[PDB]
């Protein structure tokens, strides 16, 4: 791998969004990353807590997949793990942003029950 891979990785799976937005447009080209050999593969939210009312989550467990499997990968799972759990929760919490009213409250609750099992059980 190119030395600056731990530069990039970290790049990739910040809380903000515009690393979000970084990751976006790189899983968007995964082929000009190829040198890296970053793993990009992803079962979405499968294993997730129940989402009765349908909130478009797969987005951001995407790039928590993306964050645990090349932290494993790395061997750097473990100093890492609570940022890409945060990362994920400031994903969910920007989907819920499209939602006003209780509709919101909704979101940010599954967002929350979410959060939570992957900071438990991850
Ligand atoms: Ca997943």
């Amino acid at each position: 791998a190119p030395a600056d891979k731990p530069q990039v990785l970290a790049s990739f799976t910040q809380t903000s969004a515009s690393s979000q937005n970084a990751w976006l447009a790189a899983n968007r080209n995964q082929s000009a990353w190829a040198a890296y050999e970053f793993d990009w593969s992803t079962d979405l939210c499968t294993q997730a807590p129940d989402n009765p009312f349908g909130f478009p989550f797969n987005t951001a467990c995407a790039r928590h997949d993306f964050g645990y499997r090349n932290y494993k990968a790395a061997g750097s799972f473990d100093a890492n793990k609570s940022r890409i759990d945060s990362a994920f929760y400031e994903d969910m919490k920007r989907v819920c942003t499209g939602y006003t009213g209780e509709k919101n409250t909704a979101c940010n609750s599954t967002a929350w029950t979410y959060y939570q099992a992957v900071k438990i059980f991850g």
